[PDB]
């Protein structure tokens, strides 16, 4: 079975590309990471940094999570990311997404031993 840490990697890690993300990126990636299986997942962010760099965020700036929990951490440096946002004309099973590349600080929730990211909270 898939751990929460593995699910975070599946949903949010894309170290293989720098940012290059074509206009096609989200359409392809949302499908290939299985985020369009039961529905069109409305919003999702991929991080283009090393797993080590993202894991390191769990010992960086402690900040409040959007849900009010206290286990969120904001990266000290900006990171290359791609936001995927479902288009208005997207209809399941043919999920369509607008691909937006950016460089922003990420905020992730961390849990467990070892203490690793389990949720992507926000980018600022
Ligand atoms: O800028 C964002 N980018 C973004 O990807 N999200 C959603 C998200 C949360 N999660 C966490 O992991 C999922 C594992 O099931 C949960 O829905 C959530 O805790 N995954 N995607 C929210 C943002 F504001």
């Amino acid at each position: 079975k898939e751990t929460a840490a593995a699910k975070f990697e599946r949903q949010h890690m894309d170290s293989s590309t720098s940012a290059a993300s074509s206009s096609n990126y989200c359409n392809q990636m949302m499908k290939s990471r299985n985020l369009t299986k039961d529905r069109c997942k409305p919003v999702n962010t991929f991080v283009h940094e090393s797993l080590a760099d993202v894991q390191a965020v769990c010992s960086q700036k402690n900040v409040a999570c959007k849900n009010g929990q206290t286990n969120c951490y904001q990266s000290y440096s900006t990171m290359s990311i791609t936001d995927c946002r479902e288009t208005g004309s997207s209809k399941y099973p043919n999920c369509a997404y607008k691909t937006t590349q950016a460089n922003k600080h990420i905020i992730v929730a961390c849990e467990g031993n070892p203490y690793v990211p389990v949720h992507f909270d926000a980018s600022v």
